[PDB]
């Protein structure tokens, strides 16, 4: 793999490698709140992270992934639009090199500063890699984050990033409780999508919250301060790691809310 976020690699070269990513049923999206339909049968999320297990961060060249033992059920997302039981495998965002863009997925093309996915996969299929091969495999919680107040539960993400700065680099991770991450409301959009990179497989049920949490400047200027290279390389800083949206084709977006 070379893809990345960067002047020659980035995502409007994927396809060559990736020829899904002109596919039918890909990610992100912009969501226009007024085309959403409200879907009275979509039920409340049900978001059971109390006896979550954090592990380990870990810098990938393109985010840095907080990842949860998903050997058990213990951290799983049901309910919503979902059927059946999907266990929390890792956390991350997608931010911009300033606020004005950041997110995958827009609101009346609004573009947020950055947006955090956690990422499930369901149970049926026994592991991970068994479940994006299919069009049910996962749901990814999508939350907005915009620059204002600072975001208490996100403090720990952003104190240890220092020592995991470049591509390759892992940290112990423990105790994290990513409850802190949510907004107050679940109410949610929901639609058929995709990976957001490569390779993009069209495995995922798309839930993101409609309120935005707020983090603050100093918050988000310390994602922008980490590596997109690895050690002792010449210092790409990692931002604008976000994918732009993608044609809705013959998609619904349904709204949990009327
Ligand atoms: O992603
Ligand atoms: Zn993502």
């Amino acid at each position: 793999h070379h893809w990345g976020y960067g002047g020659h690699n980035g995502p409007e070269h994927w396809h060559k490698d990736f020829p899904i990513a002109k596919g039918e049923r890909q990610s992100p999206v912009d969501i226009d709140t007024h085309t959403a339909k409200y879907d009275p049968s979509l039920k409340p999320l049900s978001v059971s992270y109390d006896q979550a297990t954090s592990l380990r961060i870990l810098n990938n060249g393109h985010a840095f992934n907080v990842e949860f033992d998903d050997s058990q059920d213990k951290a799983v997302l049901k309910g919503g639009p979902l059927d059946g039981t999907y266990r929390l495998i890792q956390f991350h965002f997608h931010w911009g090199s300033l606020d004005g863009q950041g997110s995958e997925h827009t609101v009346d093309k609004k573009k947020y500063a950055a947006e955090l996915h956690l990422v499930h996969w369901n149970t049926k299929y026994g592991d991970f890699g068994k479940a994006v091969q299919q069009p049910d495999g996962l749901a990814v919680l999508g939350i907005f984050l915009k620059v204002g107040s600072a975001k208490p539960g996100l403090q720990k993400v952003v104190d240890v990033l220092d020592s995991i700065k470049t591509k390759g680099k892992s940290a112990d991770f423990t105790n994290f409780d990513p409850r802190g991450l949510l907004p107050e409301s679940l109410d949610y959009w929901t639609y058929p999508g995709s990976l957001t990179t490569p390779p993009l497989l069209e495995c995922v049920t798309w839930i993101v919250l409609k309120e935005p949490i707020s983090v603050s400047s100093e918050q988000v200027l310390k994602f922008r301060k980490l590596n997109f290279n690895g050690e002792g390389e010449p210092e790409e800083l990692m931002v604008d790691n976000w994918r732009p949206a993608q044609p809705l084709k013959n998609r619904q977006i349904k709204a949990s809310f009327k």
